[PDB]
């Protein structure tokens, strides 16, 4: 794997494209075949690829408003290319205020510049359930 | 400054293998006298458990569990800051149906670094929560 201060300095950017809260943004720090899957593995919900991620973050980032994100954690394992964070993230929806917690598992790719894979453990209930009720909208 | 890397990863090996083992005095054998254990996520607001709480909990459920299995899906360990995330799926079989459940588990090494000294856990507490403290009012 690359260098520590190199895994490190994508890890950051990482966290400040998150809580830039754009899907530009965001996705910057992907690399071409980065996905996205949701923990536990038992709640079969369908990874996500870069593209997926493309066409949904948009309208997802735009129904939270006065997006905030706290980091409570990093782990960051440099000899493996691999890193968790444990975050904590706070919006605003006319439903009401927004929360959410994350452990995410991010792997490095060879160069270190970029995150290849992420794993994440987090509520998916919006991904989950509100999701098919919008594929069913524009179907209708 | 945290323990030696090598001696971190040692115990972290035999944290799982104490876990894998299904046994009270084998599991918490790598805990410190002082280590709690925090359940994820935080606005589920789950009090801390102390050692003392833990070594009351372990005796009923491993007990209650048959063929408990422990399989390590990701291990991250940062040791310069003393710490590591293991991902692990836990099946075993019970009397009411099969059990299954999956661990984001935050640990932090001692001084040493041949104990645990801190867990955070995102996991599916319901057993624990919901099932387990119907048997207080059963010792009542
Ligand atoms: C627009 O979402 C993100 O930027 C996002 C970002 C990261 C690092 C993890 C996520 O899980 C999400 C997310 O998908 C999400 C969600 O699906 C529902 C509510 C809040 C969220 O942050």
């Amino acid at each position: 794997p690359a260098p520590a201060e190199v895994q490190a300095a994508t890890l950051e950017k990482f966290i400040q494209g998150w809580a830039g809260w754009t899907p530009d943004g965001f996705l910057a720090n992907w690399s071409e075949d980065c996905t996205q899957k949701t923990l536990p593995f038992s709640s079969g919900v369908p990874l996500r690829t870069r593209a997926d991620t493309e066409k949904l973050f948009p309208v997802l980032m735009s129904l939270m408003s006065n997006f905030t994100l706290d980091i409570h954690n990093v782990v960051h394992d440099a000899p493996q290319g691999k890193a968790v964070i444990y975050a904590l993230t706070k919006a605003d929806t006319p439903f009401g205020p927004y929360r959410n917690e994350h452990a995410i598992f991010l792997w490095f790719n060879e160069i270190g510049d970029r995150v290849q894979k992420i794993e994440e453990m987090f509520d998916a209930v919006v991904i989950q359930e509100f999701l098919p009720k919008l594929d069913k909208y524009v179907a209708d």
